[PDB]
């Protein structure tokens, strides 16, 4: 395919090391008939572009910024066996590795003067494991805290480091790289990261004609709450009349899209899907659930994002769950459907989620830039 | 730590016997550049005080009125073994005692004329236990219903008692008393009760300059729903412009604070916390969770309510959970963050929660009255 | 610390990607009163240096080349779900990750003409995992096979790749890197790798006077058998008289040393050692077991390699097991004691073994180059 737009989220992920570092790298490119953006919490971004003219509706689309990682506790000074450690919260999903990896502290730090500022880069932390203690319920708090320093007793300029810590996380460095024998997969983080990037690489590439909204946020991998689930109001509809006939008429003429991450049949875990699947290196699968998870995506939603894909060349896929299996996955738009908009719940074929690497096709992004760019047009 | 402001929630809790009896004892003191209050359901109170002037924001703060207790069923006439009993619902948290205690019926009663009126006071009920049936899953419905009357067959003026059981609860009488050898703890109910009183003893004590909101409610110890989780709108913002630019600009210039209850290391259950804790007789600990409970409290929230505590003399503490442990605790503001305000989730060092007595320092209230009173000023 | 000799095994490990690629990187540096070396299987190296003169004895020392990794099967073509896979054998130890990582195929390929030749480099493989299938005995064959190619049906110059699968393994690419906040640890592979390198960087650095032997091999992480456990005979003693008085007299005047890997107290797994431990950034710990593992190292062995460490500046440590715990660890010399030589079983403080990264101090190598270099001169 093309290794030019694939070489865009790679340096992005390095700069978008976290949710707010993603936010920082988000607006640094996303700038230059309006084209304004709102930052609010410095983690939830909404990019509005004018060409709503009331009876034209909106073209909403969005994905979260945060990803399951290790959040450093308030002041977690753990000095054991001559090793300095920083206790961590199990933010988001679980899984093993975390264990091993480069590891680096990142995020905002409010200094002594009521002032917030962020900093990152350089390998400083690690999570060691047991081995010879033979065959290995495991993992309970006192296993995940990483090692930073190693000495005793004591015999961006940035203040050394000290104790003014946090809302701070830990991410593995080793920059994103292309994998497989040819070019059939890559990626490290990209847990709706890059989805909060390729969508941004679309709001400046799509043909200018109608109103388009790029809504990135935080907390989806937890609850969504403040930022990802209310209030989307006023942040989007700030134009022409407060809340009388400004909403309803416009939002019912609108169409929201979510850029999530579908799994697709695992070559080793083949008995985790059925019939309709979604292997890597393919277009965005239309995810349809109503049972005990209930995403959005209805009749006139799947059809309006399958023909829209076919017109600008496919392949569009479907499904992610099982009749017996399937859990939660309240991915952004569905809790954001409380606005009053029909939501297209799609994504990209990607397994080994909620971790710090492994499996995600190097072709799906070429289909995600198109179609969604074509979505940014026509009525 | 003066024995004068501590002798204020003691008679308060006696009058604030329930959620609506707290509401009644709330507005009776909370009265006399506005200073109005809304009651709505007669259980959810919002005290607004004017000095928002748009670009000044709000100074929101609140805590729920209700507490885990035994609510009497609709018409639960249980006559067994010559004893008259009233079946009860397991409202809120669980625990044993409830068992024993004085016990008294309370709440608002809707009489025959579409009219509601409340009444309480005097010991009438009790919950007896088994003993000689040897070593003692226990507790399942038929164990909690208390005994009121004891006879057969039949051989505020207030109608005798009869059958019109309101929405009626049961609380232990024995009024709040000071404990420990000196004055190092006390308290009975105070499950965010007193927090809906000390905050009220702050809205009339804080220096008059800016707009301040005291928001008490019900159902947090259940789900929050109607009263504690939407709509906070119009109840707070009823002034200057409907919902166009009245919100957003003002609420982003605002700062919400929650007055909860932190645990702090138990001298017997030491392995329920880590590093950062919060023993009794101390200032409000900054509770920080994002993992699988996700309260509010961010970077510029913890720092804005730690320096504000230090300026008016500390000690401010932190944390309440473990990396492996920790469950729910959707305490008020966090579900109320759906308004769109940054929330400080603090509280008071107190264990033996969700019951009818035991452990809560007699010094923490002297720090909670200050700091939060100092929060009611400056920008 | 010293970051010059530490920047030597880093490019070494990149070239010493396998056991025989270690062998290749071994002799390429280890060349230029004899100084000959034997290769035999192209995996077991013995470096002899003359200055035995019968009554002078030998100064034997050694460590294995191989490390627990995923060896590709004979012809394991697994085409599932449009993905091409290569089935792997669980060579050596177990553990998770392997899972994820860069992954690359390597080893000596025997081409069509009775001719063996090795090749490596570049990321081609990956091992993906399950996530949303909820809480995660796990791992049994059909989970470890990595993904190489991804397409169907078909619509050093080196032969493409085809089907002639050698004796071929898979290792993670991401080159060795320095870790911690300062310089308090690093390392990726180094599972007695680098021990088959720092010892090589000693046979050319030690003062020339007596006979010194550097004996590296394969299979210790399996059984030892051919290469690591007999016959060491004739490979070492090839000089002056066959096997009458050439051995016995010389080997009893000799002293063998093993360069293994000690654990040292884990900051999270503190209850896996007792009293005598060995934290990272320290000299070689004298490992002493006789119970149900029985390594070598006796009275005049521990004392002869503790005073020899103290004379050339310490710190020398001790122990690795527990009275109740401890398993196998038949590390090289002990099965090589069948020659008839007293063996010093030492190593380097390093946990998170038998995997492809994590923990190993960046100071221990500066102590391992010394002492053992001072051992190369004993009178």
């Amino acid at each position: 395919l093309i290794d030019f737009l694939k070489a865009s989220p790679t340096p992005f992920h390095a700069t978008a090391s976290l949710a707010r570092r993603l936010e920082a790298a988000g607006y640094r490119r996303l700038d230059e008939g309006g084209r304004y953006y709102v930052t609010r919490n410095d983690s939830s971004l909404i990019a509005i572009r004018l060409g709503s003219p009331l009876e034209s509706g909106f073209r909403l689309v969005g994905a979260h910024t945060d990803s399951p990682c290790l959040r450093v506790k308030p002041n977690p000074e753990i000095a054991r066996n001559g090793f300095l450690q920083l206790g961590v919260e199990v933010y988001g999903g679980a899984l093993f590795a975390p264990w091993f990896d480069r590891d680096l502290s990142l995020a905002g730090r409010v200094t002594f003067r009521a002032n917030g500022k962020l900093e990152s880069r350089l390998v400083d932390f690690r999570k060691a494991i047991a081995v010879i203690p033979n065959l290995n319920p495991i993992n309970a708090q006192n296993e995940l805290p990483p090692i930073i320093a190693q000495l005793a007793p004591g015999e961006t300029a940035d203040v050394v480091l000290d104790y003014e810590l946090s809302f701070y996380d830990t991410q593995s460095a080793a920059v994103v790289g292309l994998n497989d024998e040819f070019i059939a997969g890559a990626r490290l983080d990209n847990l709706l990261s890059c989805h909060a990037g390729l969508e941004a690489l679309l709001n400046a590439e799509g043909d200018e004609n109608c109103i388009l909204v790029c809504t990135d946020h935080e907390e989806v991998g937890s609850c969504s709450h403040c930022g990802a689930d209310g209030p989307f109001l006023e942040q989007v509809l700030r134009r022409l009349l407060p809340e009388g006939d400004a909403f309803s008429r416009a939002i019912q003429r609108s169409l929201l899209v979510s850029a999530d991450n579908a799994h697709g049949v695992h070559p080793n875990y083949a008995d985790r899907h059925d019939a309709n699947h979604g292997p890597a290196l393919n277009g965005g699968p239309v995810i349809k659930i109503n049972s005990n998870q209930r995403y959005a995506t209805n009749s006139e939603t799947a059809g309006f994002f399958r023909h829209l894909c076919q017109d600008s060349e496919v392949p569009v896929q479907s499904f992610v769950t099982r009749s017996d299996m399937g859990c939660g996955s309240t991915i952004g738009p569905i809790t954001a459907s409380q606005v009053g908009v029909r939501t297209v719940d799609i994504g990209l074929p990607t397994f080994a989620m909620h971790s710090i690497r492994e499996l995600a096709g190097s072709h799906d992004l070429a289909h995600l830039v198109k179609v969604l760019g074509a979505f940014y047009a026509s009525s």
